[PDB]
């Protein structure tokens, strides 16, 4: 205790930030190895491997009947997604959505809007396997649309890609699990001090693996793995947590959601995602972390 949390939660800190940018650099290899944009590969690989820990935590949580921690990650995570991680990316690095890229992002927004309204009385397992198909079904139109022996190229991103992904993961853990014992070994334990750091900890990967990207230019890469990651979450992370039980419902911080996803769709079809987009969202989100509950 108290010296292996500042020696765990530094040592992920280690992990994050190199194993981000070795997630992001193999994933841009891989992208131009299947002929795909750097968005397709945010939208899906990238997207669901940062999304581990949410499908994880809400399984867990769930099954272990406290859904309401999971529906509370998954929507925590969605608002994350686009308030801080987008909103600090397009500051470091301004996007202009291209004309396919936009047709993505108003396809998340409708299903988006469209969980929403089936979560008003909650959500049932029946939703959850509902939101699992369309999850299925995005990740298929949107990698044809952006489609087409021993390669030591490929070789080498992917090796890249999984030990950046396990450097990230690892690194996000040791950092969750560091910082949890610095403050039981200093007794100012509290837990929603205690949820509090697993709703962000979820977050980390998508955090700094996009802020990799941004330091690299790849809005296409930042832009998809938001839009994945949220999918992932309502699709994936809530859906499986339906499952085992029946979600309460989360109307104020759905429409919270779906604001942030209009706005988001509104500037990437009439304008761009730059500085004073990105301070809208960083502000959207210190307000909703200043203002929300659960
Ligand atoms: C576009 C909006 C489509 C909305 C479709 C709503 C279907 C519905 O009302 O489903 C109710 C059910 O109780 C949900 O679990
Ligand atoms: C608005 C704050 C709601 C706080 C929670 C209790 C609300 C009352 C419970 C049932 C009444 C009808 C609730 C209707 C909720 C509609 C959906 C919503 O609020 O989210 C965005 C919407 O789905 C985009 O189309
Ligand atoms: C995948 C796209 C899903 C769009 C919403 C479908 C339900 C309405
Ligand atoms: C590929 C994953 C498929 C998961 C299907 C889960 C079905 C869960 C059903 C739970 C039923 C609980 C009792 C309902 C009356
Ligand atoms: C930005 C539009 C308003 C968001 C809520 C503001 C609450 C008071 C601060
Ligand atoms: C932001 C306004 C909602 C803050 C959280 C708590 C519950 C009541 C919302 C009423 C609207
Ligand atoms: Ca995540
Ligand atoms: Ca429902």
């Amino acid at each position: 205790m108290v010296i292996l949390g500042v020696g765990y939660f530094l040592l992920g800190l280690i992990l994050l930030y190199y194993g981000s940018d070795w997630f992001v650099l193999g994933s841009e290899r891989i992208a131009r190895h299947f002929n795909v944009s750097n968005f397709v590969i945010g939208a899906t690989v990238m997207a669901i491997g940062t999304s581990l820990p949410e499908i994880l935590t809400s399984a867990y949580a769930s099954y272990m009947h406290a859904p309401g921690i999971s529906i509370g990650n998954a929507i925590g995570s969605c608002i994350c997604n686009i308030g801080l991680v987008l909103g600090l990316s397009a500051i470091i690095s301004p996007i202009i959505v291209d004309k396919n890229l936009q047709k993505n992002i108003l396809v998340y927004l409708l299903f988006v809007i469209f969980a929403a309204v089936i979560g008003i009385d909650g959500f049932s397992w029946i939703d959850g396997v509902v939101l699992l198909i369309l999850f299925i079904i995005y990740l298929r139109w949107t990698v044809k649309n952006g489609s087409a022996k021993n390669n030591p190229s490929v070789v080498f991103s992917l090796v890249l890609l999984i030990i950046g992904l396990i450097g990230v993961l690892v690194g996000a853990e040791l950092f969750v699990d560091g910082a949890k014992k610095i403050a039981l070994a200093l007794d100012i334990s509290d837990k929603v001090i205690g949820f509090t750091l697993v709703a962000f900890g979820t977050s980390l990967p998508e955090l700094m693996v996009s802020l990799a990207a941004a330091k690299r230019n790849l809005g296409g890469m930042v832009l998809g793995n938001v839009i994945g990651s949220n999918i992932a979450d309502i699709g994936g992370a809530l859906a499986v947590g339906s499952l085992f039980m029946h979600l309460p419902a989360e109307n104020v911080q759905m429409a919270v959601l779906v604001i942030m996803s209009l706005l988001l769709y509104l500037f990437a079809k009439y304008s761009k995602i730059g500085r004073w987009q990105g301070i809208l969202f960083l502000a959207l989100y210190i307000i909703a972390i200043a203002s929300l509950r659960m």
